[PDB]
């Protein structure tokens, strides 16, 4: 490691609206990457399950909302693998240039000519590069201020604001062009996209960024990385030996894989919690607190579930139950991606305001994580209602909107709270773990997700959003009842 001062003294203080120029290089870098993803993944779906004579792929459209979900999950899980190496092999500054390059290979093999084959490369390369570059580029602006300066959460505010609008701007962008010209156009736009991060990246990263990310916080000894080399080796030769006899014979298949990954949701969760809770490094105040945190961990996973179907089932939605003939022009589909972000944008500091307004009396940790429930079951009561009030056809888009608008203020109560609940009850020992344990709830969520694909269909559509969102408003007040405790016993 580096003294934090002398990292320090090697970033310039000034160049950026008051800020660092370093910040400049970071909210440009993870700008345009969030652009890229974002873009790819407001057409990817579409990409997936319209027809050969399309553009698309030709795919069952379960089987493309199957493969989205098991994305984000693996795109979640991914930014744990990232961190640690970052943190033990790479530094923070590689991570970003080696994910980057990653995520732009990615980007490139979806733009060029191709068929499924070429989708399945895509994403592995962008799980790999955005686990690498996305929870490393926010730990390097960190590095940039001094402790001790005034600038720096003002700073992570300007940063974090270049992720959503990177989230609004794309489907607007990529999203008009793959949906209007040709798929592949809109792959190509994505793929720019990463480029011109990776060039601010390299080309400012120097002068702006100085010492910061540069070395190695937690490098493995010298035994060690004989002991990483051989897991890593061998488990390479066991994972293709596998594949070899399965992919004709076993079988092993896309249904297999996407099985697979949602085994390894339920299972990873309990497994983390199981060690959290014997371990012999733990007190038995801790070990109290991590049995108050599941409830927490099973609202969020829950939430993010209803919430992550924003990009999938209701990405599917928009495309085929939504009237997108309206006022004289054609909606696109990949548009209503840009909902989410615009909201948050607006109604952030709305809330923000609420929260200070109501200071002694706003609700608590583990309340607001249940009025984010209540709020996601309530934008899938509201999504069924035009369906089942309508004998048929498309509905009128304005019902999509609103349980947009409705999940935001749900994520509003949840979200910015999620990071602080989970530190607040996990022992003292898995403080570093503590980022990995909140992503997992999503990752989860996710992984979820991708097994209820095969509920979603025209006829049993009402059923559908009714039991998901049925569940998450019964889980809300099940939470609201327990929330008391929850929060008398949260650290502080
Ligand atoms: C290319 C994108 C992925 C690289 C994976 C690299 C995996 C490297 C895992 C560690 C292997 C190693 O031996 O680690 C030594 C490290 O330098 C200890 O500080
Ligand atoms: C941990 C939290 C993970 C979040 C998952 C919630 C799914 C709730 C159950 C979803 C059930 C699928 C809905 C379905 O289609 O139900 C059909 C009908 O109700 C029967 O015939
Ligand atoms: C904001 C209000 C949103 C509600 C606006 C409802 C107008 C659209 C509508 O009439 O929806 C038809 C539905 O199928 C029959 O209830
Ligand atoms: C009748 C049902 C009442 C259920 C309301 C939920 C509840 O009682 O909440 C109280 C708690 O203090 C909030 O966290
Ligand atoms: C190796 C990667 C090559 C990089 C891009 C060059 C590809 C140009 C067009 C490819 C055409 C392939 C095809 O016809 O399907
Ligand atoms: C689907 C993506 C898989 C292909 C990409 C993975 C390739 C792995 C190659 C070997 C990793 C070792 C190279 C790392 C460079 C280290 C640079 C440095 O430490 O200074
Ligand atoms: C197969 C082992 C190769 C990976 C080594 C790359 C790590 C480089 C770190 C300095
Ligand atoms: C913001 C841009 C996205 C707008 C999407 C659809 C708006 C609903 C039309 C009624
Ligand atoms: C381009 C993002 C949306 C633009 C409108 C934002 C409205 C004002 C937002 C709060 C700061
Ligand atoms: C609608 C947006 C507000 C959502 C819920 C906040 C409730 C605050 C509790 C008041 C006591």
């Amino acid at each position: 490691s580096i003294d934090k001062q002398q990292i320090a003294a090697s970033v310039p203080q000034r160049g950026f609206f008051g800020h660092p120029k370093g910040l400049f290089t970071l909210f440009f870098t993870e700008f345009w990457e969030r652009f890229s993803y974002y873009g790819m993944r407001a057409i990817l779906v579409y990409y997936m399950y319209y027809e050969v004579s399309k553009g698309g792929l030709g795919l069952d459209e379960h089987l493309a909302l199957a493969i989205m979900s098991i994305y984000g999950a693996l795109v979640y899980m991914s930014g744990i693998i990232g961190g640690w190496l970052a943190d033990r092999v790479f530094g923070t500054s590689r991570a970003v240039f080696y994910g980057g390059l990653l995520i732009m290979a990615g980007h490139i093999a979806l733009a060029i000519p191709g068929g499924v084959a070429a989708l399945f490369v895509s994403m592995a390369l962008i799980v790999l590069g955005t686990g690498l570059l996305k929870p490393n580029v926010s730990s390097i602006v960190g590095d940039m201020y001094k402790p001790g300066d005034d600038r720096r959460d003002a700073g992570f505010s300007i940063f974090y604001m270049g992720i959503n609008l990177g989230a609004f701007l794309a489907p607007l962008v990529v999203g008009t062009a793959g949906m209007k010209y040709n798929f592949h156009l809109g792959f190509g736009l994505a793929a720019v996209g990463m480029f011109l991060g990776l060039v601010v990246f390299v080309a400012t990263r120097k002068k702006n960024l100085g010492l910061a990310g540069t070395y190695v916080p937690n490098p493995l000894t010298p035994a060690e990385k004989k002991k990483a080399a051989a897991i890593m080796a061998v488990g390479a030769v066991v994972i293709a030996v596998l594949l070899a006899i399965l992919i004709p014979n076993g079988w092993f298949t896309v249904e297999t894989f996407i099985s697979l990954v949602g085994i390894l949701g339920i299972i990873i969760p309990i497994i983390y919690f199981v060690v959290m809770y014997r371990s012999p490094k733990t007190t038995a105040e801790e070990r109290s607190r991590v049995i108050a945190y599941i409830p927490l961990f099973v609202a969020s996973a829950m939430f993010w579930a209803i919430q992550e179907q924003g990009s999938t089932i209701l990405a599917n939605y928009a495309d085929k139950r939504t009237q997108l003939d309206v006022a004289g022009i054609h909606l696109s589909p990949a548009w209503f991606q840009s909902l989410n972000p615009l909201f948050i944008i607006i109604l952030a500091p709305v809330f923000a305001w609420m929260w200070v307004k109501l200071g002694k009396r706003q609700p608590t940790i583990p309340q607001k994580f249940a009025l984010g429930l209540l709020f996601a079951g309530l934008s899938f009561i509201v999504i069924l209602v035009p369906g089942h009030l309508s004998g048929g056809g498309l509905v009128h888009p304005i019902w999509l909107v609103l349980s947009y608008f409705i999940v935001v203020l749900g994520e509003l109560c949840l979200s910015p709270v999620g990071l602080s609940a989970t530190t607040k009850l996990a022992p003292a020992a898995f403080s570093a773990q503590t980022m990995s344990l909140w992503f997992l709830s999503n990752a989860a969520a996710q992984a979820i997700n991708a097994q209820l694909v095969r509920f979603y269909t025209p006829e049993n559509e009402t059923a559908y959003f009714g039991t998901i969102g049925g569940a998450a408003l019964v889980l809300g007040l099940i939470l609201l009842a327990i929330a008391p405790r929850i929060g008398r016993l949260m650290k502080g």
